[PDB]
């Protein structure tokens, strides 16, 4: 959906096709809740899931979705 794919497109300001732990934080705020640089780390934890050291899209798929 637009929702998640196309504010995710706002979410990647750069359209570079990575996400970065600031990034996640960007969604943050989009998300209305902001969570510190601290938690922003725990973001590259929570959305790392392939384990690359960068959080990438289709992450940001296994973060929400998940499994
Ligand atoms: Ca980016
Ligand atoms: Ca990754």
């Amino acid at each position: 959906e637009e929702e998640i794919r196309e504010a995710f497109r706002v979410f990647d300001k750069d359209g570079n096709g990575y996400i970065s732990a600031a990034e996640l934080r960007h969604v943050m705020t989009n998300l209305g809740e902001k969570l510190t640089d601290e938690e922003v780390d725990e973001m590259i934890r929570e959305a790392d899931i392939d384990g690359d050291g960068q959080v990438n899209y289709e992450e940001f798929v296994q973060m929400m979705t998940a499994k």
